[PDB]
């Protein structure tokens, strides 16, 4: 019984918050666990809101490819493109930025709370270049907030605006929005863990800012539902959001690493991960949309990490 297996599986790891599996299109699993405010007495729920965080990569990825399709950009247009101040990495192609195959870096963004403009100049001026990392798979966000300041120059309207309307809107999703305006109804919160803390205690919460939370643009300042979260990965492997072909394109590993258009490439179908703010997010998804596990937690851990759990259901859901 796949119930039994997967909650045991989520008891052992002290897994605190939703978990969903699907197979074939067809939820097989969809449950809670632990709290979502202990202080007020709420439980985490199937519905209940939590951070995407980096998975949302995926997402500003696909707007840059539906510019793609559009015919307004192409991959190979080099980061000065868009960006004329840059003085290093001006060669930078979209197709890097896409694969985290550059050499930029944002040490930190602003102390204060900008509007989306001034986050996007904050990084365009204090971006730092290496050379060595170029054409090298290696993990920065300052890829995809540049990628976001693409969408806003090419469109002439904000990224959330562009988000709103592309999934939000697009799919109607109930339980997706920017954690800047609030999460509302079935809102959950972060909590602070220490290295080795393995049991949920709920004794620290997390803080984050509203700084924090704008300088997250077009990298993790998302919350959705599991139920969501599953809709637009769903959504984008099976054509609905830019064609199949596209999809293919910009989902292309490199030779340095399986990420590949803001999504780990595998065998046996995608992976995205986010860590930040007290949560963690994880998504396995088979290459046809239809199979995959949803995790996510509020209530990060390193010690017990839910990613290692998601992948550990995903490969056994994926033999059948």
């Amino acid at each position: 019984n796949t119930d039994e297996q997967v909650t045991k599986a989520l008891n052992l790891s002290h897994f605190v918050g939703s978990a969903l599996v699907v197979k074939n299109d067809h939820v097989i699993y969809n449950r809670a666990f632990g709290y979502a405010n202990k202080a007020k007495n709420q439980r985490n729920k199937v519905n209940s809101k939590y951070q995407i965080l980096s998975i949302q990569k995926s997402m500003t990825a696909v707007g840059i490819m539906q510019l793609v399709q559009a015919g307004k950009v192409k991959l190979t247009d080099p980061i000065s493109k868009y960006y004329p101040t840059l003085k290093h990495g001006r060669q930078t192609t979209l197709r890097q930025m896409l694969d985290m195959t550059t050499g930029f870096r944002l040490k930190s963004g602003s102390k204060e709370f900008l509007p989306e403009n001034q986050v996007i100049d904050f990084a365009a001026h204090n971006v730092f270049y290496y050379p060595d990392k170029n054409g090298i798979y290696n993990y920065s966000s300052v890829n995809f907030l540049l990628l976001a300041g693409i969408i806003r120059k090419v469109t002439g309207q904000s990224y959330q605006h562009f988000f709103t309307t592309h999934f939000i809107d697009k799919l109607n999703l109930n339980e997706t929005g920017f954690l800047i305006h609030g999460q509302g109804q079935d809102a959950t919160t972060g909590y602070r863990a220490l290295a080795d803390q393995t049991l949920p205690n709920y004794d620290q919460t997390m803080p984050e800012s509203k700084s924090q939370m704008a300088n997250e643009l077009g990298t993790g300042q998302v919350y959705m539902s599991t139920a969501d979260l599953f809709t637009v990965e769903s959504a984008i492997l099976k054509g609905q959001l830019l064609s199949k072909k596209n999809v293919a394109i910009l989902h292309t590993r490199t030779a340095t690493g399986e990420y590949g258009g803001g999504v780990y490439n595998m065998s046996n179908g995608i992976r995205s991960h986010g860590l930040g703010y007290g949560y963690e997010s994880s998504i396995f998804l088979s290459p046809d949309g239809k199979t995959g596990v949803v995790l996510m937690s509020n209530y990060y851990r390193k010690a017990a990490g839910i990613q290692a759990t998601a992948n550990k259901i995903f490969t056994e859901l994926m033999k059948g």
